[PDB]
């Protein structure tokens, strides 16, 4: 029954807008909402990717491999899947690879690939792929791995145990002011829950 | 090293606000970063809660317990955990019964509950806290449950199969033209992952 009527720019930055939402409800009756967009989107089947980075080696067990970086908008440092926007013209894939590769050195396999999926949907229509890789730590290129970070870029590499990943992060937030991601911890959650 | 030198107000809505950072970047070079914030967070640990809804009933499959609902910023329908603000002086914890008997009529216990937890922090600074709740689906209060919506609320539940939750959520995105929340489908991952 719900649609979209209209959608009105209330403010547009370089990177964000805010827009002015019309929509109908399920009664028949037209309601408005605030409503949040990057300027960014353009063919990209999302906004972004988050890699989630399985690095496997002979006789260790699988880590998961995660950034942290401050974050402007947190005003602090953010434990995080390796992420970034889709470059116009790009597969989440090698978006996938590429942000992780920068963000940590790895070079990973691709080994799925979600639909678009919702950051925030009550605040923004921003979406992701979340990709999952996995790291082949045996490989030579995998050894010493340096982050190629962009402009501005300051990211940290924390690989964790999958098999202990909830209490790792727990340990990090007792130990430093540092928020970890709803994704890593949803993550986390279900390793525990399995 | 990284720190906020000041926050420009750009458009401050009823609900949210678009803000201009400035920031020391860790060479020692100021640098702007355009963020988005809630105007209705207070006293709170964070702007919200979601509840992963654990569904157990003897002799069926452990079920996890999501909501659909038209969600305007994404034009579209979302299949998410079920979530809402913080009341000011509600705690995460009373938030997420709250908000799930609401939002499913299901009456739940509190099995766990994490520190806030940022939502996009490239975007916002939007946190919730995320609250495991057991579902005792054998129970007669949770028998032909009573969802309670807000005025302006409407949701569909919808309980899949935890043992299978990836594989129904798929399905459902490619007959159903729903978009899957990032911190539902992360959890199915895991689910599968674990193994
Ligand atoms: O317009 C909105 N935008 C974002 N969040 C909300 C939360 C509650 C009610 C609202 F209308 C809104
Ligand atoms: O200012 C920003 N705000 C949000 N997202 C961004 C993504 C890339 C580069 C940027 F400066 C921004
Ligand atoms: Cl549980
Ligand atoms: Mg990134
Ligand atoms: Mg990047
Ligand atoms: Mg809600
Ligand atoms: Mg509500």
């Amino acid at each position: 029954k719900q649609y979209i009527i209209s959608e009105e720019l209330i403010s547009e930055g370089k990177w964000v807008k805010l827009e002015k939402t019309t929509y109908m409800d399920p009664t028949g009756k037209t309601r408005t909402w605030e409503s949040v967009k990057r300027t960014t989107r353009k063919e990209q089947t999302a906004d972004g990717v988050a890699v989630i980075p399985v690095l496997q080696r002979t006789l260790h067990y699988e880590c998961i491999v995660l950034v942290k970086q401050f974050r402007p908008p947190m005003g602090g440092y953010c434990i995080e899947f390796p992420a970034g926007l889709i470059d116009d013209g790009e597969t989440p894939e090698a978006a996938a690879l590429r942000e992780l590769e920068e963000e940590t050195g790895y070079k990973g396999d691709i080994a799925e690939c979600s639909p678009a999926v919702c950051m925030d949907p009550g605040l923004s229509n921003c979406t992701i792929h979340i990709v999952t890789v996995t790291i082949n730590g045996d490989d030579a290129e995998n050894a010493r791995p340096k982050p190629k970070p962009g402009d501005g870029e300051f990211v940290e590499v924390i690989s964790l145990p999958k098999n202990d990943l909830l209490q790792r992060l727990d340990a990090l937030v007792a130990e430093e002011h540092l928020t970890v991601d709803a994704r890593v911890y949803s993550y986390a959650l279900a390793l525990k829950h399995a």
